[PDB]
């Protein structure tokens, strides 16, 4: 129902931003872009519970203790040891948001003026990458191609 | 719904600030910038509970104790020791805010006047970095390019 | 919602103060500054509980005691010792404030008059640092650059 | 909300005081100052509980006692000793105030008349330090610079 | 809120007193002073509980006693001794006042007439110190400087 409208709005934002940043370099209307946004709407909760290790005796936190030591001499021995500890704790209750951007894909066409060089193409690709909100974490994809218009 | 409007407002703030600081150096309208803000809306709580180590006998905090020591002479021995401790404690209840900036990305175009030199470009990049609120913690990204306008 | 307005007010205060202190040295309007304030709105509590160490017998605080000592002569021995202590205590309930400044970033442009020397630039940087409320604890950043206006 | 107004009032007080003390020496309006006050609004309580040491037998406060001593002659011995003490105590309930000054930073410009000498500059710095309410505990910072006005 | 007004009143009192005592010596209006009062508003209670030592047998206060002594002759012996004491006690409930002066700082300028000598300066400093309510306990600070007026 409304999910399509929300996705369309996000795509329109990113498209107008890319065109508005790249227009002053190449011209008024010699560039077009279309973006496809993979939105996620799955309601999601979470509850971590982290404990810091207290195995090493250097920073254990003893609340109690009992250390009995017998020794006879045929060197019989004995060593009992009860220990009650205290432990750190961290608890988060993260309730994710419905409507985030999980992945993007952008295709941009640039006009001749007649080929545009390689350095200018690379810097234009870089401007677009930075204007998208690019992130190699989400697996985003970009491809800018140069071909004469008609 | 409103998340897009809030993000648009934040982006507009940062954009107008960058342009207003960089305009007096390069000219009235010979620079443009577009920023993409990755906002986070996930409701999040937290509860730490930290304990200071009292393993070392130099600063333990004994509440009780009982130290029995027998010894016969065939040097039989014995050593019992019960200890009850007291421990420090820290407890925080951090309820994060919904609407913070998790990551930024800024693309800026500067005009010729005809190339601008390298030192001026570097100081302009540095001004922009400082005016953004840049932070290598959040993974922010900046790229300023110089190309003739049309 | 209102967080942007509060941040804008804080930034306006710091900006007007920096410009008002630096204007009489360099001129009426030959300087501009823009500041970006990283505000924190996360509601936060805390509860410390500190205990002073009473391990050393020089300043323990005994409430009770029982020290039995037997000895026979084959020098058999015995030594029992029960001890009940009293301990210091400190308890704070710190409820942090929502709306503090976690980090600042300031960019300032100064006009030619034609380069300004190095000593004057250093003292101007120092005036700005002192007028900000600078603090190397919060990780604040400052950068003042000199470039001709237009 | 109102925290900014309170901070502005405190800063105005300190600024007018510094200017009013330093004006009669250097002139009517040949000095300006701007101060940045780091105020603290975190609600804070506290509860100490101090105990004076009674380990040394020179000033213990015995409420009871029981000292049994047997001895046979093969010099067998015995010594039991129960002791009940009384201890001093101090208890404070300090509820800190919301709105104190945690740190200050002052920047002052003085006019030529043409350089002002070093001794006069040092005594002016000292007057300002004393008029601020300076304190090396809070980490306050002062810097007075001399530069011709325009 | 009102704390600033109370502090201003205290400062005005001390300032008018210092000027009124120092005026008849140096002249009608050839001296100015400005004081900065560090007031404390933290609500504070207290409860001491002091016990006088009764370890020494010279002034113990026995309520009961039981001293058994056996002796056989191989000189076997025995000595049991139970003692119940009575102890002094002092209890204060000090509820501090909100609005006391924790620290002062005074800066005074005196006019030429042309330097004023060292003895007169020292006695003027001493008059000011005595008129303040000076106290090396609170860490108060005074500095009087002589410079020509304009």
């Amino acid at each position: 129902d409304a999910q399509l409208k929300f996705a369309n709005d996000v795509e329109s934002r990113i498209q107008r931003r890319i065109e508005a940043i790249l227009s002053p370099i190449v011209g008024n209307g010699n560039v077009h872009a279309q973006v496809t946004a993979q939105l996620d709407f799955a309601n999601k909760e979470q509850t971590e519970e982290h404990y810091s290790p207290n195995g090493d005796a250097s920073k254990a936190t003893l609340r109690s203790r009992q250390l009995n030591i017998s020794e006879q001499v045929p060197r019989s021995t004995q060593r009992n040891e009860t220990s009650n500890y205290e432990v750190d704790r961290t608890i988060r209750h993260t309730k994710m948001n419905v409507g985030d951007i999980e992945r993007l894909s952008v295709a941009v066409v640039v006009n001749y003026k007649l080929p545009l060089t390689a350095d200018q193409m690379k810097q234009i690709e870089d401007l677009t990458r930075e204007a998208m909100g690019f992130s190699d974490k989400r697996g985003d994809t970009l491809n800018v191609v140069n071909s004469p218009f008609s």
